[PDB]
């Protein structure tokens, strides 16, 4: 059913596994998810950016999303704001039904990020939603006082991934140590941003389809799995469900130019998208949890 | 709100104007039609087919159209069962929250059709639902009597469109003095199957963007207003709505092989659908009804 972030990954964080945290932005993504975790046994960590909770509305975000939780009423579910950038926006959802917020101020100097995230987490304690927030690479020793002046429930460090505030050319590399310290210093779920890892079977999808990646890469498998060795709990991944399902949107329309009916597209995305899902349950180690 | 189908077509059957009863199968779909609706000042007919609801599952169906009839409290909406073919889909649709069930017994003899129809309309008129039936062309007497011993709310008569079990081959053409007799005899709410009208912009977009008609034609615009002239409270819209609809997600695909964020291709095939409704709204004359 429908829990609060901290629920989820506090057990991660104990037991040293990942919990996939993965996007929507209509019926169609959050259905294969949810199957993923179901034939899985995997709790759900879901995500709404702010551009999804535009395009789908507040209330259907979280309408959807309890009606699947009913259907599902064994696994465990968090719901999670995505990059929040506001105060506002982060209270809208918790005032919607959200039970995590995430405030991204991790562009802002070290007191600014830390006086909104105080903010933050000061209304969402108050409603009992958790709350993340993100830091930059990041050192590990201002994130120990980050998190302990702030409260926050978990962190987002920046620990070589091209990503926001912290966008770089050139091949990632994990830095494991500093995730180490991070870990050891701050004894909270650490959440890892942009390692997107485009499995090979969803990249050739994509490709025959005629798609075009233009050189975009992401991390390997390794990268994911190393991170979790180290202490990462919160894996966000919105990427590859996007790139598996629109893979098999082209292949329908490539194969077929008469084909109109929305369900021979989007039953075959679904169930590429299901499968990234499952398969990242299995890689990051959240199988088998529930 | 969620309303008795009944309470939009008998006003529309006294007033002489047609509702487009427009089928969705996810939540673009459903939001397309409701801003349609809410910028035509329309009262809606919302239908889901057999196939839609195994699809979202109809605890879906009912709670995203609940979402949307918040947002829109002032929009009268019926919410329809769209070609029911069994008792046992009419009641688990009336359980879940259906305000309008449609039973398809057209392919069976006079006897068959009326036997389960009734059945159909006892158990929903005892839980406050209409009922749509089908007879086929039709002999308006024998549709007399249809209607008054199954007492059905509205009737679809095979008046001369190629559609389930009167397909035919030729083209298709509305028998005017038929409706109109059997308008004159049964005096309820009349509905029109098979008759997409393929505009001829949305035809352009289709086939612009790649796609193949498959020798498919639609109904003029004519037949359709002749149609409501005629008699004719109730049309079904589904496949306009998808040819404009997955029209713009193959131009999405076409111009930018790159592109796998899903807004981008669902945004502007809403933006299409939502015309499609809104012209038929105001062609069949539920524009400004509310
Ligand atoms: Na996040
Ligand atoms: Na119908
Ligand atoms: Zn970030
Ligand atoms: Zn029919």
């Amino acid at each position: 059913m429908l829990v609060k972030g901290n629920e989820i990954l506090l057990k991660a964080h104990k037991e040293g596994y990942g919990v996939g945290a993965f996007n929507f932005v209509n019926f169609e993504m959050l259905n294969a998810i949810f199957e993923a975790g179901n034939e899985e046994n995997s709790p759900l960590f879901i995500q709404a950016s702010e551009g999804a909770i535009k395009y789908m509305g507040i209330d259907m975000a979280v309408g959807m999303v309890k009606i699947m939780c009913e259907r599902y009423p064994h696994i465990p579910v968090a719901l999670h704001l995505d990059h929040g950038t506001t105060f506002e926006s982060c209270e809208k959802a918790v005032k919607a039904g959200f039970t995590s917020v995430m405030i991204d101020a991790s562009h802002h100097a070290f007191e600014e990020n830390l006086e909104l995230t105080s903010k933050v987490v000061k209304m969402a304690h108050n409603a009992g939603v958790s709350v993340e927030a993100e830091l930059g690479l990041v050192n590990p020793k201002e994130a120990e006082q980050f998190v302990k002046e702030s409260q926050v429930d978990y962190l987002a460090p920046a620990i070589g991934t091209s990503h926001g505030a912290f966008k770089f050319k050139g091949e990632p590399k994990l830095d494991f140590e500093r995730l180490q310290e991070v870990k050891r210093l701050t004894n909270i779920p650490l959440v890892l941003h942009g390692a997107s890892a485009i499995p090979d079977n969803v990249r050739k999808s994509y490709l025959d389809a005629g798609g075009d990646l233009k050189g975009s890469k992401g991390v390997p498998f390794e990268f994911l799995q190393e991170s979790v060795k180290g202490g990462i709990n919160k894996v966000n991944t919105d990427t590859d469900l996007r790139i598996a399902f629109i893979a098999e949107v082209r292949k329908v329309a490539n194969e077929d130019k008469s084909q109109f009916d929305l369900r021979k597209f989007f039953s075959p995305a679904q169930l590429a998208l299901k499968n990234v899902v499952k398969e990242r349950m299995k890689l990051l180690g959240s199988a088998n949890k529930i």
